[PDB]
């Protein structure tokens, strides 16, 4: 080769394009949720508002890691999206446990993409994921972390109330 | 079974699935697409945000098909999304010519759902694809034929100026 | 030195400077329970608020009284600010009854201040502790003890159904 | 352990801690000098009034720091808060060197923080230290040089007239 | 030396030197290109205007990297300004293709820059050289790309009807 | 070759092009001062924004000599920009004069442009030159004058003070 590439290594081209695919992954499973709490036997209209804004934003990072690999002269690759694991979830506080464990997944892909690009000497790249993604993360665990202390304490999954009240109070 | 569920058959239920995949898929091909003339050695602008635009939309149509499966009392089944055929869509022309003819298969596919659901003298069913769906396919299909026409009459594919041109004063 | 001093004896000079230090160290005690109901196993949001509020207050009562001895004539000492008896504070209640038995402390200190002032014939200085200091302690004191009876009532300290709702209606 | 934390060592928390401590020293120390200015036998009002600001600032600092050890998943314990060294600080261009000689200080212990973080391979902690701390020190350093300069040219100490008039012009 | 100087080694001042150099030096290139395109036999105006928006930015790059280095107690030494090796630069796509080649090499300049910083583990130079100059090279070098790959495809530069329509429609 | 060229003599078109190399080395002496004043030993705030206003007014007088030479039918050809001969300026008063001694080079050039202008039969040169250029060298030569009139009776160079509110009351 491309006429702009200058010092973008093999191996970060491909990092980048899994990344692409993990980030799509999220979204799909944040649909499901979503969709789960609009039954007539959940019913629970809060949740659900709040899991469908949570898949728009995962499809917004994939976009933008799509624009970064055309602007260093990359090329993009995809590859099909699997479906998520479970069709029902449970309850409020199942379902914001399962949503606590994979952020921390890609918490941790993270963390390997910044070790290679300082292994071959790339500083924007470490630049551009620790201005964009890398605190979004952290923040992202600590409320969720919040949510399920609450939960636990007004006394879900064996209560009814608990889960009616969060939902009116909280979200 | 659920307590809302009347005068709906099982098969309708499982067609409605199938739709959903099908939706999905067509909103990734468009994104692929998008992004290809997003390139350094395309670089074709107004191209790029219609395609954008038609993936924003698939999604949406997919959307609504779930709350009518919730709506109704049937339950939600997902399944993989395939990725799409090509990786590089060589031309501006190729890459409309495509895009009708995917149009004309998700068309074929609403046509004989409405079918079956006729058979099952099932109502409300071929209302709702008759409101929201079935219009919006014709009127998508008419824009796409009128473009193919203009590139081909311009002078495409073999006229760069052409194509610069269409881009400019129609996209 | 002084050329202003007039009527400011020596014992009064001292006792404004360990009254000083004992709003100091009040303004400590708040900050560290603001910071214990902002951890993630706790999660008490509008708790959190109401104590850096009563933090920023008992700062302004020391430099006002700063400002005093400065216009009387005197020299202020500062000590060391002692750090706070506890780290971790183990419930919304204990917490609220630790805040009452300190502001009595703090009223009490303010009392024998004034006998001394009495007794010295200082009448400048006995208006300016009951124009500024001693009808808002009465009314902290009485602010305190309905929360406490109202906490106690709900079900607390066996019960996080009650320090939630709490946490939301009253704060 | 704590259900968030990920990827923090047990001697990047303990450095923490300590940087607290410190930036609470430094408020204190300002809170000092500001009210030797508003002596009757001193009477230099912005010089006060520039000293109280930037107590107010150093309180923030410390406050941002004690919120990031609880995103992290950290505990915070606190010591006790030591005097500052003078009682009277002597005049208008030797205050302005202490608090010269103190924001070194300050700079010199962020810079070994920063080491210790990047020798444990911890991205987010090393972007926090560059992000909020470490361009607001150089400007700070800039301008109390800035200070001291103008100051010595007109012919401080040995001269009031210079001090009243920079207080007049520049603060 | 001086009173501000902290960590702050003697060949990152000399590399800075250097640099002020290389950005006054694009300034004076660009100024030549756009006083090309408005010549009476060339005439093309949008042309000029594109080229004089780039020389004014160079001299604020050059301008900003004067006051970092007074900020950290370095002296800032001149010399000469070579002049540009073209006189006559013959068309609009010539002129394109040499601006691509000369911000790739200020581009390498500041990767040099940014290794040698962190060999003398320096961490305020390094983030400044990542958040002031990085993504605006790549963005920079991102644009002339897209557009010499229209200009080629339009016909240029055996078509002076290509030229006129990409000064008239781009830019 | 030109088909707009009428009564435009060689000389005149080699003599325009020395002006515009004298411009430019104008600015850049400007420039020079400008940031001697802003460093932290010297730190002078005032001085440095005048400076940095003169500066950029240099280079508009350039640019408008260039598009003269463009609007007759010549051809520009640019040489090196030599460096200025100090590097520290060493006083605001030596600034001021050495700027009076550089402006009177200037107007003496101007001078002798017009009488070779005038010894060809070229009217509409001279009217150029008397219209924008030979005014403003009179008044900056005045304002000049003036402020080193003012500096020296103040008491300056051996005293700090006479700069400091010079700085204040007229910069
Ligand atoms: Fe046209
Ligand atoms: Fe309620
Ligand atoms: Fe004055």
């Amino acid at each position: 080769t491309s006429q702009v590439r200058q010092n973008y290594h093999q191996d970060s081209e491909a990092a980048i394009n899994r990344q692409i695919n993990l980030e799509l992954y999220a979204s799909y499973v944040y649909l499901s949720m979503s969709y789960y709490f609009d039954r007539d036997d959940v019913a629970l209209k809060n949740f659900a508002k709040y899991f469908l804004h949570q898949s728009h934003e995962e499809r917004e990072h994939a976009e933008k890691l799509m624009k970064l690999q055309n602007q260093r002269g990359g090329r993009i690759f995809l590859q099909d999206i699997k479906k998520p694991d479970c069709d029902d979830w449970e309850s409020g506080l199942n379902a914001m446990e399962c949503a606590l464990h994979l952020e921390k997944n890609v918490n941790q892909s993270l963390l390997e993409l910044h070790k290679l690009a300082t292994d071959k000497n790339d500083p924007h790249l470490c630049d551009f994921i620790e201005t964009h993604y890398l605190n979004e993360q952290v923040k992202a665990i600590k409320e969720l972390g919040d949510h399920v202390t609450n939960l636990r304490k007004m006394g879900a999954p064996e209560s009814g109330l608990a889960e009616y009240l969060f939902d009116k109070h909280t979200l």
